[PDB]
């Protein structure tokens, strides 16, 4: 008899991979600076 | 005779590529505070 | 009859879905240390 026709196309193909990490993010700024340090000691009394 | 069936579907698709990369991270937060300065000069000494 | 030949292969598939976001950047450095305290005062005269 005869052929039957061609066949339907494929199926479509299922979906990639996910994706990769992003990347880390940037390093933080550097903190503030500390405090004063303490006032310094009286100095010296004065001969009488 | 009778034609013959039609033929079976194609073979499946490829894959998808891989998807995007993600987000780049968030920044660092800031760093902690520095340090006290050191404790100041002592003073000048006193007159007679 | 006989079978028809198959279809074609199929169209490919979807990209992927996207990678997670990136870790956070690290923390910061510690800042600066902070100014020498203030100079004491000077010492005061001596009696009489």
């Amino acid at each position: 008899g005869p052929p039957g026709p061609k066949g339907d196309p494929g199926p479509k193909g299922d979906p990639g991979p996910p994706g990769a990490r992003g990347q880390a993010g940037v390093l933080g700024f550097p903190g503030p600076p500390g405090p004063p340090g303490p006032k310094g000691d009286k100095g010296d009394p004065g001969g009488y």
